[PDB]
């Protein structure tokens, strides 16, 4: 199908219908293609968040967005209109499927996590947060191996719909206070892909907020004292009793993973934003160093 005199051959990616994979003739070339239905004077507050961020970030572990198109199919210059388009580059896979298959080699998912440091370092040194950090959201090029970052639908800079959102990722910090987004919160969910890439399976899988807690709690030791008084307060009793029994530590979640990466991961999945690694301390620590020249 056409949208305008620039995009032929709209297929989509599926179920959903609002996703698409045409072909640009004025190029040569295959683009994915993006619809954003506006009708709440709140979705176009998140689409107009979301345009200004996207239209901002260039990056070689980034998604590259190519143009911003109305209803009809001619461009935006930068409304209150009905629909709107966002043409941005085109992606063979996503880590979802990647993993789908089964877990990567430790030279896959280092290569993986270097590419996600380096992503993440541009977009927190624009004070940019990507507040939905997952598998889906993270594009795959497997010929050439290269990861870009997408979907930036949940981005700000520096409470509705949330049974739709995946606290898989979410950090211990970001379940208690979860209108606070901070720097920290990318890079647990950075450290919980990780952690998926080399065993396969989700790391924290729980199916509600309070579960995610108990999940960490099992694994994530809380060093502060400050944490720990907190949580004596906050968390339910049922949870409470649970971290002061005896769990299977972070080792015994990564079977078969060399001491290397597990100790890499101890510096990032750390309870306490304080302790824990940022992007650039990240990409600088030693079992990340050897990427760079
Ligand atoms: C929730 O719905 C979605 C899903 C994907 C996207 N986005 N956003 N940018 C993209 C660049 N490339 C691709 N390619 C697909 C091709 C098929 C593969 N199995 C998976 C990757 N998809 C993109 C946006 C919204």
């Amino acid at each position: 199908f056409d949208l305008g005199s620039r995009y032929m051959d709209l297929k989509p990616l599926g179920g959903n219908g609002l996703v698409f994979s045409a072909v640009d003739n004025d190029c040569d070339k295959r683009v994915a293609i993006k619809k954003i239905v506006l009708t709440d004077p709140q979705s176009v507050k998140h689409a107009l968040r979301e345009i200004k961020i996207i239209r901002r970030l260039d990056h070689d572990n980034i998604v590259k967005v190519f143009e911003i198109l109305g209803p009809s199919g001619s461009q935006l210059t930068d409304t209150e209109l009905n629909s709107v388009y966002i043409v941005q580059e085109y992606m063979e896979t996503d880590l979802a499927n990647v993993l789908e298959q089964g877990p990567l080699l430790e030279e896959h998912a280092r290569l993986f996590m270097y590419q996600l440091l380096r992503g993440l370092k541009y977009i927190h040194s624009a004070n940019v947060l990507h507040r939905d950090l997952k598998p889906a959201n993270l594009f795959i090029n497997t010929e050439d191996l290269v990861l870009k970052i997408g979907d930036f639908g949940l981005a700000r800079i520096m409470h509705l719909s949330e049974g739709l959102v995946t606290k898989w990722y979410r950090s211990p910090r970001l379940l208690l206070s979860p209108n606070n987004y901070t720097k920290a919160i990318d890079m647990w969910a950075a450290g919980c892909i990780f952690a998926e890439m080399l065993t396969g399976k989700t790391l924290f899988a729980g199916a509600h907020e309070l579960e995610q807690m108990q999940l960490i709690l099992e694994s994530i030791p809380v060093v502060h004292e400050e944490d720990r008084q907190e949580l004596l307060s906050v968390i339910p009793v049922y949870i409470r009793n649970d971290m002061t029994e005896p769990h299977k530590p972070l080792t015994q979640l990564l079977p078969g993973i060399s001491r290397e990466a597990v100790d890499f991961l101890e510096q990032i999945l750390t309870f306490s934003p304080m302790d824990r690694l940022t992007a650039e301390e990240a990409l600088s620590h030693p079992y990340m160093s050897i990427y760079s020249f």
